[PDB]
DNA sequence: GGGGTCCT
DNA sequence: AGGACCC
């Protein structure tokens, strides 16, 4: 049962979203900043020199005319990434979400129905829409191309849907599954939409530099493969399964390996509702007692907010520390759900705190967290 | 340095 | 509770 996927991807999304908040942005460039560097900006801005994740003073020097604006409260945006993902359910309800500006759809059931319903006659000319990645011949004849033409379409009509309503763009991938869905999703960009056929799947894992570029493969896996001597995506083609597997257990090694042939079969998961609230803080210096006391008291402070909104309620409350993460949890007692009822939370939150770290002695730590999880009903 | 997700 | 991954 081969499959059909799709890969969205919102170009540079808060930018997008401050400026269709605020039109007067249309015009000028623009970029979004959280702490003092820039997270990301719109396209206006790219050209002017500013690379994505750059201090924000050589981003003012290296571009003057910049309009600056603060991304730290992730309200906005996340209110809009869940307008995008429910759109998209509204095309099939299989919608899987990665951060706020990305998701992947399983267009399989929806691809078999648009083709059944067509009069053999018709079966032409069928097209594309945008691009094919490697300019590579399309074969009427080959039913897998021919349903990956239809996904085109149904993607290139997400997109539409997307801009009309939402006023959003953004690019799409479409291909047999998530991992080459999300790889040829940014071939093109901006604004625009690639689809690949089976037999350019190897040209595009190659095109690839460092391994760490294919998804899944991160930090901690690349370094343990780097020290293994496998630097290339052929390196881990060709690299011993049985030295791999020794190296990194049974487990991880068959998935990457598989992986560095672009093969992927994990399905699209249906993400639902948010499983989980919270808020992070890093900083500078904490090293009192207190401070710990009124950083989580802002946190929960703000997390609150959210969950008052969200409707169902947390069961569980845990605290995030790095150190110098750690975390501790329990349950949040039957009184308390109560949607005053701070102080008994901080009392909780504090219990947890005292009982991971020593307050009788200094720590120092850089990171508080506060999170909410286990909702009901589920 | 956000927020989140699944696997162990 | 910790360790991976994605953004
Ligand atoms: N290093 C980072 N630190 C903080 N926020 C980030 C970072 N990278 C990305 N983000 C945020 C800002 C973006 O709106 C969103 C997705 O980023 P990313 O996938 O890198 O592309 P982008 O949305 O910045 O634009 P584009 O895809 O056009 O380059 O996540
Ligand atoms: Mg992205
Ligand atoms: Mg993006
Ligand atoms: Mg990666």
């Amino acid at each position: 049962s081969s499959r059909v996927i799709v890969h969205v991807d919102l170009d540079c999304f808060y930018a997008q979203v401050e400026m269709i908040s605020n039109p007067e942005l249309k015009d000028k460039p623009l970029g979004v900043q959280q702490k003092y560097l820039v997270v990301t900006c719109n396209y206006e801005a790219r050209k002017l020199g500013v690379k994505k994740l750059m201090n924000v003073r050589d981003a003012k020097e290296k571009c003057p005319q910049l309009v600056l604006v603060n991304g730290e409260d992730l309200t906005r945006y996340r209110e809009m990434s869940y307008k995008v993902t429910e759109l998209l359910e509204e095309f099939s309800p299989v919608v899987e979400r990665l951060g706020f500006d990305e998701n992947f759809v399983d267009l399989t059931e929806m691809v078999e129905k648009r083709l059944q319903q067509l009069q053999s006659d018709e079966l032409s000319a069928v097209t594309v829409s945008g691009h094919v990645y490697n300019n590579q011949s399309i074969n009427l004849l080959d039913v897998l191309h021919i349903r990956l033409l239809v996904g085109s379409q149904i993607a290139a009509e997400m997109r539409e849907a997307m801009y009309n309503q939402l006023g959003l763009t953004g690019c799409a991938g479409v291909a047999s599954n998530k991992l080459l869905a999300k790889l040829v999703s940014g071939v093109f960009k901006p604004n625009q939409q690639t689809v690949l056929l089976p037999e350019s799947c190897q040209h595009l894992i190659h095109s690839l530099n460092h391994i760490k570029e294919i998804p899944g493969i991160g930090y901690k896996t690349a370094k343990c493969l780097e020290a293994l001597g496998i630097n290339s995506v052929r390196d881990l083609q060709t690299f011993s399964p049985k030295i791999l597997e020794k190296e990194l257990g049974i487990s991880v090694a068959q998935r990457i390996q598989k992986l560095s042939f672009g093969e992927d079969n994990s399905p699209v998961i249906l993400s639902g509702p948010p499983q989980s609230f919270s808020e992070e803080d890093s900083f500078k210096k904490c090293s009192s007692e207190v401070e710990a006391k009124n950083k989580i008291e802002e946190l929960l402070a703000s997390l609150l907010n959210r969950v008052c909104q969200d409707g169902r309620k947390p069961h569980t409350v845990r605290l995030i520390i790095r150190r110098y993460r750690e975390s501790r949890q329990c349950p949040i007692p039957s009184h308390v759900i109560q949607k005053d009822v701070m102080t008994p939370m901080v009392d909780i939150l504090m219990k947890l705190f005292r009982n991971m770290v020593n307050v009788k002695m200094p720590f120092h730590l850089t990171l508080l967290s506060v999170c909410f999880c286990n909702l009901k009903a589920l």
